[PDB]
């Protein structure tokens, strides 16, 4: 799966190894092995969530088959913050998510795409 | 809803508070209340636009309901062309921006998803 | 079409003139005028793909009626990654790349959208 995580949190109040930390947590909530998580981490950008400036972090999660549902993205909803909430030391009410699912042919690896492999 | 702003202006050719008065604005052109606006900037990145490196921007909005027409998307588009031109100094050939539909399933906020909120 | 690039290099690790160069390879793979492609370079960010902080890129190409299959998003794909192990010095192993087809309405420019265009 891949996961983004925008942030105006500086560098340097993102923990040490947080990519790493997040593709091990992905790999449990989504069911998927943590060799094929990838994570981007954007920090020190100009934020504002829910109308406020105050430090917040916006996550957005696509994967095949497994965040389709409203009663699955409810499940990784939860546990998502859970993680970020301690990990960014930031309150529920400063992360959002957003879920989108992927086809085999909109991904590209190894110089074809997912639906020939 | 979700406003994400790429730019190849250095932060310090952003104006300060961009993206509070981008909450502001996306508020009144898409009714939408200004405290459910999210808006991140992300400056001083390197860019072409229409095969161009010169200053530009690209904006995207993500919203349930508002954002799936070509009537009302040209109506946004207008609006948010004349925030930005002004605020960025940049010409109108120097902006582009993306629409993208949610649902409620898609939005993960305080540990769930909208579906059931 | 829109390319953006997500990069953990070092902005000085990757090389002058990227931007430019990838509107010239997205013009010739795509079969669109280069005039019309956008790039965004996102580089020093912390990643992780496949579970690794190595080096790495990901690419997201979008655009209207020509990324929407499987058979031609793998003659993409080839060529994207062929210009892009070479440029950024990658191993096919450390780049991936997502397909996102959009419709006109989707596409804000002029203070318009394309549907009107």
């Amino acid at each position: 799966p891949f996961l983004e995580l925008d942030t105006n949190l500086p560098a340097n109040r993102v923990p040490a190894g947080l990519e790493k930390r997040l593709c091990a947590a992905a790999a449990s909530i989504l069911g998927k092995p943590a060799d094929r998580v990838n994570v981007t981490v954007r920090p020190g950008l100009a934020m504002a969530l829910s109308g406020s400036t105050e430090p917040c972090a916006q996550l957005s999660i696509s994967s095949i088959g497994v965040v389709g549902t409203a009663e699955d993205n409810r499940s990784h909803s939860a546990h998502f913050f859970e993680f970020l909430t301690k990990e960014l030391a930031l309150g529920q009410d400063r992360i959002l998510i957003r879920f989108f699912p992927l086809e085999s042919w909109q991904i590209g690896k190894i110089g074809t795409v997912m639906t020939f492999l």
